[PDB]
């Protein structure tokens, strides 16, 4: 119940803690910004 919603695009990110949310919102509602665009990498 918000004025205020997250957008449905596919666009997925990296936050800083290395872990990939569907898109930047929900990666900025855990409390962290976006390390990169995209999903990122397990092999590193």
């Amino acid at each position: 119940k918000k004025v205020c919603a997250c957008p449905k695009i596919l666009k997925p990110v990296c936050g800083s803690d290395g872990r990939t949310y569907a898109n930047s919102c929900i990666a900025r509602c855990n409390g962290v910004s976006i390390k990169s665009e995209g999903s990122c990498p397990t092999g590193i």
